[PDB]
């Protein structure tokens, strides 16, 4: 009756989260936070990012100019989506290095198209397929031009075209390879082409071939797509004695942050600032599990699909030393006292407060927002290709090992840290109450004082306050010690 | 009058090992583990993984049907092991983008073969020659078709086959660039051939050349070799007016974990996850530095040669753990030492030790397990001067090298720091416990030992070491010590 | 005053610097360092590396032998470095894989070139253009010999050059592509000429391509350039019925830390081991924000301008002990002790804990990472045109390699001065225990970091407390009479 017993402690949760630190394997904690994104609405958001919906149209189809890819003249877009129900309708052909001209073209973000008057005199014009029909006519691929014989004859084409612009030029253009000689002859009337396309700083010459070809779309020919850039000050010229499927202009090759991705999520009216193909995903976390493939201000990929970041103190369901309290709801750490008046409990908001601080913003200061990518690789292959795409594959995968690396130590490291914090924080502010009570008070052991003279609530109060005076029972309490 | 001295102390060895903390360049510890693995048996294990000795045939050889590789045909591997002796001895031949065809051919695995009826006819077929004897007779590539004139007389071939299967297929093929006209026109009535072999997705036009190269076994001629695969519902064109040198079918290409390595190691019968060309190694480490060239589940390559990491406290060697560690505790990591009215005695703590001991035990697998296999990767040693690809092959290898060196050295010297400080902080812990149970019955030395201001006996001083020392029952006869 | 009161502090500076932790994002204290170097002398030092300045040079135009380039002829360098006012004033051409080509002989480090006496009889020799004057004559490339018919004859050329040398040899020849089909008769009689080079590890074959081309220096024609690598006890084998532009004989190939870099930063007089296209920069910081384009011993390059690494304790602004707060003041160490005796107040600093802090800090990143980051021939890091999937990748491996470096910088320096002010806040408490194990039951806590000593304590008395000889036995029954 004439001591009193103030005990130290910190809260706890019945229901605590395990997590991973350097120290502990699993640790309960009161409160973590998962770092790793894993789930996607399955919608691609139309904000903030240009979406262009390629729907049945591939890029290049949309590049030739196929007739049911008509609406994609002169659109630009920062994402482009290409669909795997995608086809082609118009003249069967092939692209040597399809690869890099999707690339290029989809990083440009512009079919921006221009008309140049070339002068194609002596040859015919505007040839027509019924391979490639445009609104129930017989028609060709928009921004190619299908020169062949004009009244038997095929004379020798030797066009220029100078680039008096302040911007390089994207030129398009193809070589006709018939099916049979009576093909080559009726049209072309040389018994073989050949097309020599260059500038002062490039050549390109094809040679066509003569051959059957397994029937597509009831032609047994193909066109071989090539293309030309153009610099300024530069000339192009094309030479040609046949099969030349010429350009009817250029097209503008800008550098930006546009880039090209496959998917089959539809497109939602919402705004997110990461698209992958799953559809768009939350980046408020520092790490996603979704899908290599991103495009905007996006969650690095990592190997895991869970990395919970410990946002509390250890979580232990008498001081603190024996255990937590759970019925303390105000704050992180606290007293407990009996005295001549009874028990109480009152937090302490200086040291629930210094934990806090610390552990807010803990991995802003560290991995920020700071991964905003673009056009970058393809990361995933339809087609067995060896040595350039094996390169492609081992990069890819060595950059999300190390940063699967990274995303685990750091959290194992963080969390260490936000354990090793607040338990500093628990033996600070018993620290601080002890040297309060000086020679008034002895360490029972259990994070709890025994002070040695009457302390009603006023006197816990004034310990709790910080304005005890150990001098005022210092007399008092040396006498029932000693 | 009668009292008694309890020390907290910590273990010592004689022979201490040397490790890297983020604080000391060396600190030397009581225990420590090597990282870092750096030597090899020489020996590749046959075992778990599927291994097919190339012997003296390259991968390309087999493929073809080299007559020396006529074993391998339809074998299939995990890991095919090219030795430094392989050799060619059939017709003289080099393949555009060998790198490629190689690579895509180890890496499905198999050379498993499908004849298919090619209807040839117009032509002779089944062209042998000197440079490429079977059984002691002229002879071909076993894969390879050679065709020529059937007396005196080469049409122009146009021959089909649809791929109506659930799979790629594969398709070696050839063209022959004769050394003379001579030869040119004998062999393929033209003047000129030509090989034009297509798909619904590709096409792909060779012009032979007439013309003389290096005396190779007997030859003044050589083959080019090309390669074509064909998708499920496409088809496969084949065009010739001369110089084809056609396929007798496909090959299957599946995709899996197969690939392939340069490696002059022999093959043993054990058992081993990782293969390097130096051979198996242990895969217990999480590093190794045998060799950057790897298969199967395996340490990461780093530059380091050995990297140690700390499995113990700080070595003190030889009261109280503030001056010295006890090389005499053999028993335990910490105790206790007394002095009472009953002479002198030692006893171990159970309790720290196995707390710094389970913080230890599985630390580095906490952060980096055995979660690096790999299988067919990337070159990463070059014969050949190339320029650019390979410029960009050895920096990305160098890349990736250099950042798992730098995470390794940062690692053992976190994991090292905390080490030193978990088990500093244990021994901190165990004296600051037993001072909450001596009250106002013993005072601090200074040394890590406690003066006990009443009579302690053993019991006495076993309660103390067992957690059930009651300071009330002394605390009168104490405090009468303590204060004059 | 029959007591006295001893303070243990550390020291403060009033000029602080804003560091980064685990914890803060800005904390002040006493001293950092930059570790990310910023700034470049805009000059590149001809020491200790080999510069050769490319003037208006590229490489592969002093390769080949453009007249204003002749005077880099058989020139080696470690580093060649191209101006962007190079230009070619020779006959036109292009480099199929330009890239590789100046990226081998780059890595070589030398332009030497050994004359070779092929034999080319039946055709002239070195043919020369008003678009490659060389002394105000018409001329040519000095390494080719441009090939044409010989009073309306030009036999098959057929020409063997063995290499019975133990090193490898370069061969760069060339095939000439006519305007007009009357150009390509004219000069060679066969309406179409053919090219063949081979080994008996190569073969390379060119047919020349006759179509205009864009007027460059009175020519409407142009010519492409290709390599060829002889391996020793190999043999050269040119095969050629027109458009051959020839070779004189071959470069040497050497291996070594050679490479290319373009720039405009003059070459200065000076030494340094780190050369940017801005200009040398040192390399003492482990990191550097100048250029990802580096050559020699170099800081590894990050994203971020500046990092600053702490290398001092926690700045305090300030008798009372180091819980209020530090002591600006001390400046002969980092801790110390405050007293107030009966003979005034005075201040000593501890060189124990002032050395363990000091000692620990000094070389903390040397540690980790150290100078372990010598680059030579890398990958190009820009590009002037568009090229696509190479040229992709290429950037994106360059971008990976940045953010990761960027990302351990970050994490390293964050980390790093986290442990710093832990280490010192450690001291500083060691210190004050190391204190109060000395006085026993003399002296208590204040809660300030300061003990009241409960005993006339003089200035030897204090001084004893510093030195580690105070005898508390000595003092105990005075203190103890002043305490109860
Ligand atoms: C070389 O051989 C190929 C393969 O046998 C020949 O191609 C075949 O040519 C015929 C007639 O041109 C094609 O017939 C057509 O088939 C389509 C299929 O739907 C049908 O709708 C048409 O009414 C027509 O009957 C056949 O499809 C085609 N086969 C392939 C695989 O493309 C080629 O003609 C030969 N070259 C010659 C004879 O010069
Ligand atoms: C173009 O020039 C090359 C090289 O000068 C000629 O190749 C050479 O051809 C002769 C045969 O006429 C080869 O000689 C033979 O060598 C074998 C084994 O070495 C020997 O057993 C025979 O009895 C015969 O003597 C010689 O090796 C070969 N040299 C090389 C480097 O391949 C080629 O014939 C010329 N082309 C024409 C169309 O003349
Ligand atoms: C195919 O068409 C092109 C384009 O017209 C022809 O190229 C042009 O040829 C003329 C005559 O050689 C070049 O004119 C020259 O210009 C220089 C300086 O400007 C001047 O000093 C000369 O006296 C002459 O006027 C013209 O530059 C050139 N155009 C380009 C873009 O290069 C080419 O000749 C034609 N080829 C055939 C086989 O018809
Ligand atoms: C396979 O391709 C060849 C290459 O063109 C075809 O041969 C051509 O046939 C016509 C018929 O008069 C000739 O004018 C061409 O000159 C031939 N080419 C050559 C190189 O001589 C051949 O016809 C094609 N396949 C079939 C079945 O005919
Ligand atoms: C490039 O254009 C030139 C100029 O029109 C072509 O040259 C003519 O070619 C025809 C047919 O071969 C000849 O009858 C003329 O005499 C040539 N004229 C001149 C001025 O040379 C040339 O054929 C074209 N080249 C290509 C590859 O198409
Ligand atoms: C602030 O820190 C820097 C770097 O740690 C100190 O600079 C070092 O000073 C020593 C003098 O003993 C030199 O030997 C080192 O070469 C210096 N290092 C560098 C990187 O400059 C500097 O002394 C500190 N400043 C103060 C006032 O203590
Ligand atoms: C390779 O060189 C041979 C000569 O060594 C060339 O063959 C001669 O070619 C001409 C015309 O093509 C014929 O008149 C001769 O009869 C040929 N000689 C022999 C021995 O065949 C051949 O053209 C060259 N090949 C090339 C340059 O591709
Ligand atoms: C627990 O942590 C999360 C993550 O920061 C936070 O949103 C929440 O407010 C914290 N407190 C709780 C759940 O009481
Ligand atoms: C187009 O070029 C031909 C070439 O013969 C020329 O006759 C004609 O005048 C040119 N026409 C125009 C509109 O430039
Ligand atoms: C996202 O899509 C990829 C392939 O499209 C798939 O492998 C992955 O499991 C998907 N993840 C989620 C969360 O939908
Ligand atoms: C040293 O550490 C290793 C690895 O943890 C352990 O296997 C070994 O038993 C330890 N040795 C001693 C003497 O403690
Ligand atoms: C092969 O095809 C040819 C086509 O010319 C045909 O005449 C012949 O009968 C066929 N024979 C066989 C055995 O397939
Ligand atoms: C392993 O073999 C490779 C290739 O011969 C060699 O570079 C390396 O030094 C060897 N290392 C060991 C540890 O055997
Ligand atoms: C050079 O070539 C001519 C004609 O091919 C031949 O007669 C002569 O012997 C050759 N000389 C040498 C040294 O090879
Ligand atoms: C170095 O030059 C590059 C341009 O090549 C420029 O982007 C960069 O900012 C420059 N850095 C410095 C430190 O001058």
């Amino acid at each position: 009756n004439s001591t009193a017993t103030l005990c130290l402690g910190h809260h706890a949760v019945p229901n605590g989260t395990l997590v991973k630190t350097i120290t502990d394997d699993q640790i309960e904690v009161t409160n973590a936070t998962e770092l790793v994104q894993s789930s996607s609405t399955g919608r691609i958001c139309n904000s903030p990012h240009q979406i262009l919906d390629g729907k049945n149209c591939t890029l290049i189809d949309a590049l030739l100019g196929d007739p049911h890819c008509d609406d994609f003249q002169n659109k630009e877009w920062d994402l482009f989506v290409e669909r795997s129900t995608a086809y082609s309708n118009c003249y069967p052909y092939y692209v040597p290095d399809y690869v890099s001209l999707r690339s290029l073209v989809a990083s440009s973000g512009t079919l921006e198209f221009t008309q140049e008057n070339f002068n194609w005199t002596g040859v015919a014009q505007d040839g027509s397929s019924y391979a490639c029909r445009r609104k129930s006519v017989n028609s060709f691929f928009s921004r190619l031009n299908w020169l062949y014989n004009l009244n038997y004859k095929y004379p020798a084409l030797n066009v220029t075209m100078p680039n008096n612009d302040n911007f390089d030029k994207l030129y398009i253009w193809g070589v006709h390879h018939p099916g049979t000689d009576k093909d080559q002859t009726n049209l072309y009337i040389q018994a073989s082409g050949r097309v020599t396309v260059s500038t002062k700083r490039s050549q390109q010459t094809v040679i066509p071939n003569i051959g059957s070809r397994p029937w597509v779309r009831g032609v047994s020919s193909i066109i071989s797509i090539y293309w030309t850039i153009v610099k300024p000050g530069d000339i192009l010229l094309i030479n040609s004695t046949g099969n030349l499927i010429a350009p009817r202009g250029y097209f503008k090759i800008q550098s930006g942050k546009s880039s090209i991705m496959r998917s089959d999520a539809p497109i939602g009216n919402c705004k997110s600032e990461c698209i992958t193909p799953n559809g768009s995903i939350p980046n408020d976390k520092p790490f996603q599990n979704v899908n290599r493939i991103t495009y905007g201000v996006c969650p690095r990929y990592v190997k895991q699909n869970t990395l919970k970041l410990a946002t509390g103190m250890r979580n232990v369901p008498a001081g603190f030393i024996e255990n937590g309290w759970e019925g303390m709801v105000d704050g992180w750490y606290g007293y407990r006292h009996q005295n001549s008046e009874g028990t109480g409990q009152a937090a302490d908001l200086k040291s629930t407060q210094a934990a806090i601080n610390q552990i807010t913003g803990k991995l802003n200061r560290v991995i920020k927002k700071t991964n905003e990518k673009f056009h970058q690789i393809e990361k995933e292959f339809s087609e067995v290709e060896g040595r350039i795409q094996d390169l492609e594959k081992y990069v890819e995968d060595t950059k999300i090992d190390l940063w699967s690396y990274n995303a685990e130590l750091l959290v194992a490291l963080e969390n260490q840290h936000t354990i090793d914090l607040t338990d500093s924080e628990m033996n600070k502010l018993f620290e601080r109450t002890r040297k309060q009570l000086r020679e008034n008070a002895e360490d029972m052991g259990n994070g709890c004082f025994k002070i040695y003279h009457k302390c009603d609530n006023t006197c816990i109060g004034s310990i709790r306050n910080g304005t005890y005076d150990h001098a005022v029972y210092r007399d008092e309490a040396l006498n029932n010690r000693f």
